[PDB]
C-alpha cells in the first residue's frame, strides 16, 4: 500500500484520477475515480480536449464484443463500442485483469476542457451498468480473478490523493474509523439518520435527508442535499455568520466571498454533523464537516488577489450527495465485501485553529430504517 499512497491526481473540482493502463502493449491513461458510476469508459477517439485516447485496434488483446452502449445525462452524453482487454493500474496492485471497457467514439459534454483524464473508472454496483447490468464493473472483474481483497479506500487531499485497492492504510487516517450500511448495491447508497450545525438539530424529519437516496460520490464536487434540507441548512449556517452580510448568490454558488489575505473569519462558520446509521441495531456514528470543506477557495478568478471562497453546498435532484468536497476531510473505506462504508479523520484534513474534525459514536437513534426512503 506505500506503492499506492499519493496514485492520484487532480481537485474536487475536475475530479480525482488514477492512471491505468490498457490492452498489450499497454497504452497509458489517466481516469477518473468515481464511485457514482458503474461503467469504465475511456476516450476511444481524437476528442479535442483529451492529451492522451485509447486505440483498440493496436491492442493485440482488444476484444470486440460487437455491440454499442449509450449513457446520457441531462444536457449531454458519451457513446461507444464494447469490449474486453487487460487492464492495469501501474501504482495498484501488481495484477492485470480482463475488464469490460466502453471505447467513448463520441460524446457531448462529457470530457472538460483543460482536464488531465480521458476516461471513466465507474466503481459503483453493476446494478446502474449500461447498457444493463450483466456489463461486469471494473472492479468485480478485478476480484473475480485475482485474490485482490473486495474493498478499496479513497484518501482524497487537495485545497493529490491515495486509492487503496485491497485494503485500508491506518497512516492516512487518524481516530478510528466507524461504518455505516450500505443500504443496496447500486450506487454506494447510505442513510443519513439526523444532521446537526454546530451541536443544534437541524430538526427534520430524517427521511428528508434521503429523499429519495444519500449517496457517497466521488465524481461530484459539492455537498449536495435535497431542496428542504438545502434550505434549512443555508438558513442555519446563515445564522451562525449572521455578523457578515452575503449576497444571496453566494449561498447560490454564483458569487464569491472575499477577506483580506489571512483574516478569513472561520469561526463564524459553524461545523456541520450527519450522523450515518451505524453497524449495530439502534447506533449510529457522526461525521463532523468544517467550514474549511465547504467554503472552497476560489484561486485566479478573473484577476483576483485577496482570499476568496465560493459556497460548495448546492441542491439537490435527487437526495444528498457527499460529494469530493465531503469526502476531502476523511478517509473512506468502500468495503464491499461487507456491505458497508466506513469513515475516519483523514491525515490529509484541512485544519482549523480552534476546531478539530471527528468521526465519532456510538450514538443511539432509534427506528433508523425509517430514515430510508422508499
Ligand atoms: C468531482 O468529480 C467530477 C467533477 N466534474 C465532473 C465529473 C464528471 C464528468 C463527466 C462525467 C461524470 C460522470 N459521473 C457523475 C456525473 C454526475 C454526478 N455524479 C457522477 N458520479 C463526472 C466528475
Amino acid at each position: 500500500f506505500v506503492e499506492m499512497v499519493d496514485n492520484l491526481r487532480g481537485k474536487s473540482g475536475q475530479g480525482y484520477y488514477v492512471e491505468m493502463t490498457v490492452g498489450s502493449p499497454p497504452q497509458t491513461l489517466n481516469i477518473l475515480v468515481d464511485t457514482g458510476s458503474s461503467n469504465f469508459a475511456v476516450g476511444a477517439a481524437p476528442h479535442p480536449f483529451l492529451h492522451r485516447y485509447y486505440q483498440r485496434q493496436l491492442s493485440s488483446t482488444y476484444r470486440d464484443l460487437r455491440k454499442g452502449v449509450y449513457v446520457p445525462y441531462t444536457q449531454g452524453k458519451w457513446e461507444g463500442e464494447l469490449g474486453t482487454d487487460l487492464v492495469s493500474i501501474p501504482h495498484g496492485p501488481n495484477v492485470t485483469v480482463r475488464a469490460n471497457i466502453a471505447a467513448i467514439t463520441e460524446s457531448d459534454k462529457f470530457f472538460i476542457n483543460g482536464s488531465n483524464w480521458e476516461g471513466i473508472l465507474g466503481l459503483a454496483y453493476a446494478e446502474i451498468a449500461r447498457p444493463d447490468d450483466s456489463l461486469e464493473p471494473f472492479f468485480d472483474s478485478l476480484v473475480k480473478q485475482t485474490h485482490v481483497p473486495n474493498l478499496f479506500s479513497l484518501q482524497l487531499c487537495g485545497a493529490g490523493g491515495s486509492m487503496i485497492i485491497g485494503g485500508i492504510d491506518h497512516s492516512l487516517y487518524t481516530g478510528s474509523l466507524w461504518y455505516t450500511p450500505i443500504r443496496r448495491e447500486w450506487y454506494y447508497e447510505v442513510i443519513i439518520v439526523r444532521v446537526e450545525i454546530n451541536g443544534q438539530d437541524l430538526k427534520m424529519d430524517c427521511k428528508e435527508y434521503n429523499y429519495d437516496k444519500s449517496i457517497v460520490d466521488s465524481g461530484t464536487t459539492n455537498l449536495r442535499l435535497p431542496k428542504k434540507v438545502f434550505e434549512a441548512a443555508v438558513k442555519s449556517i446563515k445564522a451562525a455568520s449572521s455578523t457578515e452580510k452575503f449576497p444571496d448568490g453566494f449561498w447560490l454558488g454564483e458569487q464569491l466571498v472575499c477577506w483580506q489575505a489571512g483574516t478569513t473569519p472561520w469561526n463564524i462558520f459553524p461545523v456541520i454533523s450527519l450522523y450515518l446509521m451505524g453497524e449495530v441495531t439502534n447506533q449510529s456514528f457522526r461525521i463532523t464537516i468544517l467550514p474549511q470543506q465547504y467554503l472552497r477557495p476560489v484561486e485566479d478568478v478573473a484577476t483576483s488577489q485577496d482570499d476568496c471562497y465560493k459556497f460548495a453546498i448546492s441542491q439537490s435532484s435527487t437526495g444528498t450527495v457527499m460529494g469530493a468536497v465531503i469526502m476531502e476531510g476523511f478517509y473512506v473505506v468502500f468495503d464491499r465485501a461487507r456491505k458497508r462504508i466506513g469513515f475516519a479523520v483523514s491525515a490529509c484534513h484541512v485544519h482549523d485553529e480552534f476546531r478539530t474534525a471527528a468521526v465519532e459514536g456510538p450514538f443511539v437513534t432509534l427506528d433508523m430504517e425509517d430514515c430510508g426512503y422508499n
